């Protein structure tokens, strides 16, 4: 009954969550790893103490001189404690492509993978598809969870669309012309060495919901054409899926991560007290509105990146990287980010062939960097 | 497989829409059975024309007025969809469940009048409900096991009078208050909440109740982890009906889906319970048990029907159903047999048709 659990990007939000409901929940989980990178090292120390874990890795060859009483340390210690730890869960919130080789890792001990890791999805694509078993892989992130729960609604043959909710940004509403001009910090991107503004430029340029576009498809194996994307200011309902008969089921809490990463660790057993659910004792709107596609072209680019297949979802998400930090430091526009990404998008033809491996990624990434960063510098 | 289905008032709006959901997949259903009253006559005949059905319930293989019951019992069916309105349909619907028969319930009243008596002559899963709400129930039930729900939340539009304060309600007629009339009262809502413990199992204090204009969400299911499951889709009893009928398959282009190509709001907001006290009383009335539900809604038939024929006023109907269900102290009792409940309704009559009288 006791689920053996490693955390992996544990000193992060969703980890520190994810220990949270662990923590309050002893009688289903138990950690049994942790794993975070080099910079991280003194919260997951505290993390040892608190938890009594002592199978803890450090993801990369950073804090390397203070390395000396950590059982993994190096490039790729969080894929050996995977690895080597029996587990029941394996939670992947490790962040960009160190997430990539623990997921492979994990699928390959036949543990659930709680998948918070997006690099995972979008850039391995069926690397990490093939490695799966089916419904190995549950969700982590609200929209996927919300989808993996509606989908209870019936059989796989029954499905008509795939519904993704958004926020829409903070430029909900606003047109091309208004656009045209805007600074970072207007996105709410103030560029900081974190990965938190490049998250706010994703969630203002919509490459966010692309992304997430991409992560459905992969995941539930429903083709783009009925992946849809609709605007939800609200964010309560966090997903929905239409069935043949003209029937709609959708997923509805306040927002808290507790709840999917509950669900997530516990599958398909729901974790009794996770997070708070809907209240009907105040009045209140759920606005639904289409996506602007013609002024937020990044969704559908994703789409015909998702449908040319292979290595191509890692080019858009590598091309947006480039393209997103060079206007988050003023050498581009905004809509040149995703002018950009289909600009090295139709040169990447030679990156539509599915990954036989890793370094196939890995190639197809750094092909898109450099022709993201040439096309930076030309403007 | 094809699956043989008698449709039980098949001239009014859901045997209508029914017939309709049948002749669009004759690969997946085929109507065996037809049953009306004896208004809408020159429908029934048109039923019979385009269906081919000789076998009718009012030439008639079938006639008087336990004439749908001895249609069931004699006819092949694999479902029974019982639409009839009111006590023609208590009988039929003990029937149906006696022939081991799936039943799509329509019929609100052999649920909420027979009560333990109707469940005690059911298998599990052998009632499907037909109903907007319960329909929308058990679709979002798929969304865990019954050990994690924590509560059932049925939508209700809020009828005409949403706003409305209780002496807005003294003027109101016959056409203003448009089932609809149940609607604007919120008696309907009531017995909706006595359905949902009856068909699912789930206690009364955990059935809750939101008001929703827009009628979208036809209901939820809020599970303990804290995620809340919806039902959604423009209003269309096709939809309902149809699963009810392939239960649990669904049936491709049985009703248009949600459409957001164009904006929309969904609204929730609390009931006035203070003005609309019916879906309490009908949790007084489903606590009690017994024959009290049955009482709940004879009781409201009959002040329904004098406020249809002038003799009373709006607010009067659930005030009649409050007064009735006080003096209703005997009725906490298990209804042994059919004429346990018939009593029960014959006293819940008598005793409105008084207070009627009295004012
Ligand atoms: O199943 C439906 N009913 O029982 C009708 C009554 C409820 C209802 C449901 C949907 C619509 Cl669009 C309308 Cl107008 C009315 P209620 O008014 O009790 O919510
Ligand atoms: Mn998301
Ligand atoms: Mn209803």
């Amino acid at each position: 009954g006791r689920l053996r659990v490693v955390v992996l990007g544990s000193t992060g939000s969703i980890g520190t969550q994810a220990l949270q409901v662990i923590a309050d929940n002893p009688d289903r989980f138990e950690v049994v790893g942790l794993a975070a990178g080099g910079a991280h090292l003194d919260t997951l120390l505290r993390q040892r103490a608190q938890t009594g874990v002592t199978n803890i890795a450090v993801a990369d060859e950073h804090a390397a001189q203070r390395v000396g009483d950590i059982p993994y340390h190096g490039s790729d210690a969080a894929t050996r404690l995977v690895e080597q730890t029996e587990a029941d869960v394996v939670l992947n919130a490790l962040v960009g492509a160190l997430g990539l080789r623990p997921t492979l890792a994990a699928l390959k001990t036949g543990a659930r993978l709680a998948l918070a890791n997006k690099e995972s999805l979008v850039a391995g694509g069926s690397l990490v598809l093939r490695a799966a078993r089916p419904g190995q892989i549950v969700p982590v992130d609200s929209e996927h969870s919300a989808l993996a729960q509606c989908l209870r609604g019936g059989t796989p043959d029954e499905v008509a669309k795939l519904v993704l909710t958004a926020s829409g940004g903070p430029f909900r509403g606003w047109s091309a012309a208004d656009l045209e001009h805007v600074t970072p910090e207007q996105a709410g991107a103030h560029p900081t060495w974190s990965m938190g503004p490049m998250n706010t430029l994703n969630s203002a340029s919509l490459v966010n919901k692309g992304l997430e576009v991409i992560e459905t498809h992969l995941l539930f194996g429903i083709p783009y054409d009925r992946i849809d994307v609709v605007v939800h200011p609200q964010s309560i309902i966090h997903s929905m899926v239409t069935f043949i008969d003209g029937s709609t089921i959708a997923q509805a809490s306040p927002p808290d991560m507790k709840l999917p990463i509950s669900l997530a660790l516990g599958w398909p057993r729901r974790v009794s007290g996770a997070a708070a659910a809907c209240d009907f004792h105040t009045a209140s709107s759920w606005e639904f509105e289409p996506l602007d596609t013609d002024v937020f072209p990044a969704v559908e680019l994703a789409r015909q990146a998702g449908v040319a297949g292979g290595c191509m979802t890692a080019v858009y998400n590598a091309a947006n990287e480039e393209a997103a930090a060079a206007f988050l430091a003023g050498r581009i526009g905004f809509p040149a980010i995703v002018g950009i990404i289909a600009d090295v998008l139709h040169a990447a033809d030679q990156w539509a062939v599915e990954p036989a491996t890793v370094d196939d990624v890995l190639d197809a990434q750094r092909w898109a960097r450099e022709r993201a960063q040439r096309a930076v510098s030309g403007m």
